[PDB]
């Protein structure tokens, strides 16, 4: 199946085309370009500047009616900056009227730490520390509801929230909805067992980020591990006639997992969509999963203090 069911009743596609780093000027042809191919889910956030532009390839398909709205399920994130429950509103809407949208599909909060708000989307003190916010993430779920009962969006949810977070959202007072997913990074280097587990059991889908390993993140090391260039993961691709990417990329999906490569090359967008015709053994399955290593991309040292910081945690 190429949908997965929610707790809200929608069918969200499994696999997605991410956007962190896409630039401005090629954004556009790489969302139109995934549409045309099969995408029908692009992960999106207002803190990657893009909205716009992908806001513009979504509305030309739509114009063009290469694809109805209805099959399109499109995700964007509340910035850090955006927890006080005032605020959460007008980023939601600054988010639908860059994507051009009078709904979005899930809107997630993008991180459990709240920061100050303002233009910053960092705002840092002068030793470099992130400024934090006192906005208990409590209120900020409620006002995430509210989003659903306003009809600015179908379906809400968390990402890099780690398993006490959840427990946390899950435990609140007067919980009206449980959160929908939980995007996290998830890949052969950290696998995630535990909050996996975790989230599955109560209902939660859970999003791999990063499933090649962010080559292009920008702090990147020469020195640092390299999923698409892992020879044992080259050698599974090999066997199934396949990529290491196509690999990397059908692992999350046989997790019952949600999976958003990012690309902005058209041929590895085609690429990355022929992922439905082959299967892995659970062999295949269980040797990639022995890769952990707790190797993080996505955690940085100027919010390593912020109480709401996720990652001391085990899990
Ligand atoms: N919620 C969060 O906090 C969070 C954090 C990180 C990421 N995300 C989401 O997850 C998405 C994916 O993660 P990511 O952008 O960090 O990294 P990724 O999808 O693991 O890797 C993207 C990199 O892989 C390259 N690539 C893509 N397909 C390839 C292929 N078939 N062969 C070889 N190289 C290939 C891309 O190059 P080209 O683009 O040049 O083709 C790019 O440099 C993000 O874009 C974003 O939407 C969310
Ligand atoms: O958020 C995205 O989707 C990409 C930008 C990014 C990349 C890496 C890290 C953090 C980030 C935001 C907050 C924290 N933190 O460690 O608490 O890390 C944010």
């Amino acid at each position: 199946a190429s949908r997965i069911l929610l707790n809200n009743g929608a069918k969200m596609p499994i696999l997605g085309l991410g956007t962190w780093k896409s630039p401005p000027g090629q954004v556009t042809e790489a969302v139109k370009v995934a549409i045309d191919v099969g995408y029908r889910h692009i992960d999106c956030a207002h803190v990657y500047q893009n909205e716009n532009e992908v806001g513009v390839a979504i509305q030309e398909k739509l114009r063009e009616q290469v694809v109805k709205r209805e099959e399109l399920f499109i995700v964007s994130k509340l910035w850090c900056t955006y927890h006080e429950k005032g605020l959460v509103k007008g980023a939601c809407q600054k988010t639908l009227s860059d994507l051009k949208l009078d709904y979005l599909d899930l809107y997630l909060i993008h991180w459990p730490t709240g920061f100050k708000p303002g233009k910053e989307f960092f705002p840092l003190d002068e030793s470099g520390n992130v400024v934090p916010s006192d906005t208990n993430i409590l209120d900020t779920w409620a006002a995430m509801e509210e989003l659903v009962d306003e009809g600015l969006v179908k379906a809400i949810g968390i990402s890099n929230f780690n398993h006490l977070q959840v427990e946390m959202i899950l435990n609140k007072p007067g919980l009206k909805y449980k959160p929908a997913v939980n995007q996290i990074e998830c890949h052969p280097y950290l696998t995630q067992e535990k909050l996996i587990q975790y989230c599955q059991s109560k209902g939660i889908v859970v999003t791999a980020y990063s499933p090649l390993g962010s080559p292009d993140r920008p702090w990147a090391k020469p020195e640092d591990p390299s999923l698409l260039e892992d020879p044992r993961i080259k050698a599974i691709a090999a066997k199934h006639n396949k990529t290491t990417a196509q690999v990397l990329i059908r692992f999350p999906m046989q997790r019952n997992l949600v999976v958003i490569p990012k690309s902005v090359t058209p041929e590895r967008i085609a690429e990355n969509f022929k992922v439905f015709d082959f299967e892995l053994s659970s062999q295949d399955m269980t040797t990639l999963l022995s890769y952990n290593r707790n190797w993080r991309v996505c955690a940085l040292l100027s919010c390593t203090s912020h109480k709401d910081y996720p990652f001391h945690e085990e899990f």
